[PDB]
């Protein structure tokens, strides 16, 4: 195996395929990247046994076919450290891979390509193309509501749902929920799958925000996304996601509307004097007014009064202020609508301008 | 105690006095038309003053520093902040935002003992910043030799000089200040050096320095920083500088830095060192690790002297090269077991001394 590539043609690919890797690989080969030269192309693959990221880099300089694996961090740092425009010459020599550029020489220890863990083959059952921006919107709208290391393995990930001309994402940690739906313009069969947390983040970070379309393929137990010369593949979380439809408040007849930033800044100030562990704030709603209060065990007190639009009955309700701030930070819009029922029921929060995303936050004692 | 003040006028002062249970509080004092804010950690203190034009009433209290700063910071740009003391609570109001903070009495707030100035001089902010930036990375952190966890400030002739060392590497920098000065040396604790550094903002502003037997004070604008000093036997940099180097290496800072950084990738991850081989017009830098991986860099350099091999801790060399931020570097060597001197070729304001590493 031999290739010579310009530094900047290798740097972004190396950074991308190293995504799935950790600082402390469990076994050595999992800290390596698979390098394959075949039919004028260098392929680079990184994996954590659950997902893989693959990059294809075209070879315009002389090359010889073959494959090996080498340490990802060392190989990336070498390439990054070389001067702008450096020509990077690589040659496999059994148990070592040699890297040369100018008068800089490096010998890296290899492990066989034949030992590199391969994701099993599988069959696609649904396929569609969509703008990068749409997948970006779907994930960013909901990512923050995924659980982190919950004993309920099914929540440590994101539901992707195809249904007719709609792609939908759902995320929840049992305390708060986020759902986002976007049109696609192909009619799709009904499928519902759970993408693991780590894979959601990798998918999000592979979107460059240019005009390249994203092509998605989904099987019973795998998902694949192709963007430019990058291919992301992940195993799915083998679980049944609880139904989002049943957690949305049934008849939330008390509607409040107010400016997003005015609400965000008031909650952020009140939060300063909320319980350090539990982060509780109290909302008192009355005619065209929202009063937010916080107090801590030290008997310090914050109060914010805001002009809003509200004509419903007076009520008082408590929330974890971090859950509320997470929603407001994800909306990034002019005005917010909050939909309430009573002091012991969830609130539904949406951008005033659109029902495409919705958030459900349970109240706090 | 009562005052009303623009948020605008409090922000920078609050930032500075938070620099250093009652040590988690800020002391607030209204007197003679001024609000003074003080933060301390018992070893040092920072004082900021702000003028009060709106109706105010004298008095003092202490309040949680981070909460008060965060409240002020979180209010909208242009906000007016009205404060009113009421027993064990301090009331803060701006628009229809209202806060009640728990207080501890001003009388409980620690004061540094009174002390007397023995040496005094004024110099530009910029000169003090340069002196600290040039040397601070060579301070020890948590050495049992406490007097190395800090920085020497020395007056000699018309110069102010800083010296820092951790026993393995040393940094020294001197600047003229245009006054004849007495010969004098004190050690400032590392946390004080850092806080002093952070109080200086790149403006053209005179800085007034007062040194006592046990304290140092610096006044800039309406900020006053005071620290205790460290009492110990600081090494003489004159005895650390190589007496007679007979080997001279010159190269571009960037080329040297980038070669060192690359070679270090395949050094031992726990103690990263590289080997230098110097010969006629050439530098070779090599590294290896327990996996038997190897790096080699060859550089065209200016070199005079006998051929020799010598090792270095990468981080010590990179720290120096990062503090030079200039075109050409000189390394002055003696033999494989002796320290080297590193300097900018075009400036004699600063010098660095680094022990070799055995590989
Ligand atoms: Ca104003």
């Amino acid at each position: 195996m031999k290739f010579t590539v310009e530094r900047e043609h290798l740097l972004k690919p190396l950074q991308q395929v190293s995504g799935p890797l950790g600082g402390r690989p469990t076994l050595p080969i999992l800290g390596n990247l698979l390098l394959q030269v075949a039919d004028g192309t260098l392929s680079l693959t990184g994996t954590d046994l659950e997902m893989e990221m693959v990059a294809r880099v075209a070879l315009v300089q002389p090359h010889e076919p073959g494959a090996t694996t080498v340490p990802a961090r060392k190989f990336f740092d070498i390439c990054r450290g070389l001067p702008e425009g450096a020509e990077i010459a690589v040659q496999l020599e059994g148990e070592r891979m040699l890297v040369r550029s100018g008068r800089s020489r490096f010998s890296l220890s290899t492990l066989p390509a034949a030992d590199f863990p391969n994701l099993d083959d599988w069959q696609s059952e649904v396929e569609f193309t969509l703008p990068q921006a749409t997948m970006k919107r779907l994930i960013e709208a909901t990512q923050f509501s995924m659980a982190h290391q919950d004993v309920r393995y099914y929540l440590n990930g994101m539901l992707f749902e195809t249904e007719g001309e709609e792609l939908r994402t759902v995320a929840t940690d049992g305390h708060r929920l986020a759902v986002c739906s976007m049109p696609i313009g192909q009619s799709l069969p009904s499928h519902s799958v759970i993408v693991p947390r780590k894979g959601v983040i990798e998918l999000m970070r592979m979107l460059d925000g240019g005009d390249n379309p994203l092509r998605v393929q989904i099987g019973s137990n795998n998902i694949r996304a192709h963007v430019g010369d990058f291919i992301f593949t992940s195993k799915l979380v083998d679980g049944r996601f609880p139904d989002y439809r049943r957690v949305l408040p049934k008849n939330p007849d008390k509607h409040l509307e107010a400016g997003c930033d005015l609400l965000k800044q008031a909650f952020a100030r009140a939060a300063i004097l909320s319980n350090e562990k539990f982060r509780g704030v109290r909302l008192y709603v009355s005619e065209n007014q929202l009063k937010i209060t916080a107090n801590n065990p030290e008997q310090e007190e914050a109060e914010e009064i805001l002009d809003v639009t509200y004509s419903g009955a007076e009520m008082e309700i408590g929330f974890n202020v971090s859950y509320v701030l997470d929603v407001l930070n994800a909306l990034k819009c002019e005005n917010v609508r909050m939909m309430l029922t009573d002091s012991v029921s969830s609130v539904q929060i949406e951008d005033a301008a659109s029902q495409s995303a919705a958030y459900v936050v349970m109240p706090m004692r």
